[PDB]
This record gives structure tokens, C-alpha cells and sequence, in this order.
């Protein structure tokens, strides 16, 4: 029965989430910032998580820092982040990015409410050259100390709640995005892979 309780729950997850706002980390240096970044999509409804990582990317999560959330997150490591976003773009989607420039808007000047693939990472000025060349919009937090930058899991949860507030408004979170065969699916998939290993 305890079992059951786990589908119970992750079936209203699914129900919030928002399979619409993806987000893609790039190169994010150490496990510690990417468990938290995973915990945070979570939190607010992201269902899809890609990310890029130095020597292949054999990514490995912190089950004691990501809490078990990085279950219920599809989490996809992509070779070729420019050819990944270009995909999403070409469907549709505004690929903003993290670009540490004084050419670049205030984070809350972005529509989040649209499909939208949030790009954020730890290279030199947040995201690499190649992706910035390919985004829809070039997004900076305001600072007003010495620091020139935030944690980028830090920066990723401030950015992602403000696409929060943002859908919360319109009722994005009152309706599923997902389709019920898609939420059965899932629900099906999970229960599985949770088990076997």
C-alpha cells in the first residue's frame, strides 16, 4: 500500500508539471550545485533537465543533497548542446541564457511563460560562446556588491522562480500540461525503473 502512496503523489507532481519550461545546464563544475539545481527544478514544476559536462559528462548525483528528487526529473546528458538547442528552438521554443554582459536584459524581463529552455552554467560567463551565438535572449541577475556573479545554483533557482511567479499568475500550475496518456506513461515508467536496477 506504501507503494501506492509514492504513485499517489507522483501522479500530482505530474499534474504541475510544466513540461513546457526545460532547462539546460551547462558544464556545471561540481555535484554539489548540480544536485541543488536538480532539487530546484523539481520544486518548481520542470520536468526536463539536460546537461553537458567535461570528459563525456558522467554526471553523479548526491541522493543525500538531491533528497530522491533526481527521480522525478528526467535528467539527459547531451555531446552536443548547440545541435540539442537548436532542436528545441526550431520547435518552437526561446532558448534563454545566463551571459555575464552589459549587452545583456534583467532576468525578469523574459517572458517564462512560453516554451521556454533556460540554459544556465559555469563557464567563463555563465554559458559557453557557442550556445550565447544561438539564444533568443541574454539574461543577467542585478548585483550591487564586488562579487560579479552568483552561485550558479543559486542564480538558477532565483531565474526559475520568477518563471514560477510568472506561471503561477496565468494558472499554469491549476491545469496538467501533460496528457493523461503521458502522465500514465510516466507514472508507468518510473514505477518500473524505481524497481528494477
Amino acid at each position: 500500500l506504501v507503494l501506492e502512496k509514492r504513485l499517489k503523489r507522483l501522479r500530482e507532481v505530474l499534474e504541475k508539471r510544466q513540461k513546457d519550461l526545460i532547462v539546460f545546464a551547462d558544464n556545471v563544475k561540481n555535484e554539489h550545485n548540480f544536485s541543488a539545481i536538480v532539487r530546484t527544478c523539481d520544486a518548481v514544476g520542470v520536468l526536463y533537465l539536460y546537461y553537458y559536462h567535461a570528459e563525456g559528462k558522467k554526471a553523479k548525483i548526491n541522493e543525500g543533497i538531491t533528497q530522491g528528487s533526481h527521480k522525478w526529473v528526467f535528467i539527459e546528458k547531451v555531446d552536443n548542446p548547440v545541435q540539442k538547442l537548436l532542436e528545441f528552438k526550431n520547435r518552437g521554443f526561446q532558448i534563454v541564457a545566463t551571459w555575464l554582459s552589459k549587452e545583456s536584459v534583467n532576468f525578469r524581463e523574459v517572458d517564462y511563460t512560453k516554451p521556454t529552455v533556460l540554459v544556465v552554467g559555469n563557464e567563463l560567463q555563465g554559458v559557453s560562446p557557442e550556445i550565447v551565438e544561438i539564444a533568443d535572449k541574454k539574461i543577467v541577475i542585478p548585483m550591487y556588491g564586488m562579487a560579479q556573479s552568483l552561485n550558479v545554483s543559486v542564480a538558477t533557482g532565483i531565474i526559475l522562480y520568477e518563471a514560477q511567479r510568472q506561471r503561477e499568475e496565468k494558472g499554469m500550475y491549476s491545469r496538467p500540461s501533460l496528457s493523461e496518456e503521458e502522465i500514465q506513461k510516466i507514472l508507468k515508467k518510473w514505477a518500473y525503473e524505481d524497481v528494477i536496477k
